[PDB]
C-alpha cells in the first residue's frame, strides 16, 4: 500500500503545515500538524475543555462506529516551545492520503495549552518520530507510520514541504519526479527517539564551505533552523545591522536587508536554503525589525533542522531495520 497527502502552510510565514486526516467511521476529517519530532497522534475532541477550543474541528468518538476507549490509558506531552496537551485514548481507523491503519491510538485532548487554543488552523498533531517517545501510559502506543509500515510497499515516508506553497507527504514510495539529481542518504541514531543525523558542515552565502560535524534532528514540527551559536553568529555577521535581541528572543535584522543563502552538508552533497526562506518578517505588525529564520540552539540542548531547512529539500525518512535519512535538491 501507499498514501499521498497534500500539506499546506497555515499562514503566510509557513509557521507550520497542516495535512488532512480521516478518523473514524463515517470519516471525520481533521487537519493535523505532521511532526517528525514527536510520536503522539492527538486531536482536539468532544472531550476538550470547552474554553480551550476556539475554531478547531473536533473528533467526536461517540459518533464513530469504529472508536473504542483504550481503557485506563492516559497521555501527557510537553513540546520544545513550552506548549502542552493531555487526555485519554481511543483506538480508531485512521487514513492519510488513502492509506488506512486500523486500531490506531487516537489521543483525545482533555486539556491543551494556550498556543494550541490560539491556533484555530491546527486540529491536532500526528507524530512521526520513533514510537519509543510516545507518551501513552501505562501501555505505550505506536505511531501511524509504525502501524502502517508492514503494509507499505517500502518502509519509508517522504516530506516535500513548500515555500509559501503546498507540498506533499508520501507513505510507502519515493516519487522520483519530485526531486532533481540524486538522493544522498546519511546515518540516523534512534538513541533519543528522533530522526537524528550529522550534517557535514555549512556555508554562508557564496562563502567557502566549512567542514564540521553538526548533530541534529530532522523536525517537521519546528518552524526554524536551530544551530550552534558559532554557526549562527557566522551567518548573521554577513547581514548589516543584524543582532541578537534578548527582548525579542533571538536574531533580528533590518527588514530592508537582502539575506544570504545558507548551505548545509549531507555527506558530500549540499542543500542550499535561499535567503528568502530565512525571512520571518516583522517582529510585530508594521515593524522594520524582522525575525531571523536561523537561530541559536544554545540552551535547547539539541540542533534542529526544522521547516526552514527541510523545505529546501526532498527528504526521505527511511524506516527500514537500519533507519536512514535521505536528502535531495528539488
Amino acid at each position: 500500500s501507499t498514501g499521498s497527502a497534500t500539506t499546506t502552510p497555515i499562514d503566510s510565514l509557513d509557521d507550520a503545515y497542516i495535512t488532512p486526516v480521516q478518523i473514524g467511521t463515517p470519516a471525520q476529517t481533521l487537519n493535523l500538524d505532521f511532526d517528525t519530532g514527536s510520536s503522539d497522534l492527538w486531536v482536539f475532541s468532544s472531550e476538550t475543555t470547552a474554553s480551550e477550543v476556539d475554531g478547531q474541528t473536533i473528533y467526536t468518538p461517540s459518533k464513530s462506529t469504529t472508536a473504542k476507549l483504550l481503557s485506563g490509558a492516559t497521555w501527557s506531552i510537553s513540546y520544545g516551545d513550552g506548549s502542552s496537551s493531555s487526555g485519554d485514548v481511543y483506538t480508531d481507523t485512521v487514513s492519510v492520503g488513502g492509506l488506512t491503519v486500523t486500531g490506531q491510538a487516537v489521543e483525545s485532548a482533555k486539556k491543551v495549552s494556550s498556543s494550541f487554543t490560539e491556533d484555530s488552523t491546527i486540529d491536532g498533531l500526528l507524530g512521526l518520530a520513533f514510537s519509543t517517545l510516545n507518551t501513552v501510559s501505562p501501555t505505550q502506543q505506536k505511531t501511524f507510520f509504525d502501524n502502517a509500515k508492514a503494509s507499505l510497499d517500502s518502509p519509508v515516508f517522504t516530506a516535500d514541504l513548500g515555500y509559501h506553497a503546498p507540498g506533499t507527504y508520501n507513505f510507502g514510495f519515493i516519487d522520483t519526479t519530485a526531486y532533481t539529481g540524486s538522493i544522498t542518504y546519511t546515518a540516523v541514531s534512534t538513541k533519543q527517539g528522533f530522526w537524528e543525523w550529522t550534517s557535514t558542515g555549512y556555508a554562508v552565502g557564496s562563502g567557502t564551505f566549512k567542514s564540521t560535524s553538526i548533530d541534529g534532528i530532522a523536525d517537521t514540527g519546528t518552524t526554524l533552523l536551530y544551530l550552534p551559536a558559532t554557526v549562527v553568529s557566522a551567518y548573521w555577521a554577513q547581514v548589516s545591522g543584524a543582532k541578537s535581541s534578548s527582548s525579542v528572543g533571538g536574531y533580528v535584522f533590518p527588514c530592508s536587508a537582502t539575506l544570504p543563502s545558507f548551505t548545509f552538508g549531507v555527506g558530500s552533497a549540499r542543500i542550499v536554503i535561499p535567503g528568502d526562506y530565512i525571512d520571518f518578517g516583522p517582529i510585530s505588525t508594521g515593524s522594520s525589525s524582522c525575525f531571523g529564520g536561523i537561530q541559536s540552539s544554545a540552551g535547547i540542548g539539541i540542533n534542529i533542522f526544522g521547516d526552514v531547512a527541510l523545505k529546501a529539500a526532498f527528504v526521505v525518512f527511511n524506516g527500514a531495520t537500519t533507519p536512514t535519512l535521505g536528502f535531495a535538491s528539488k
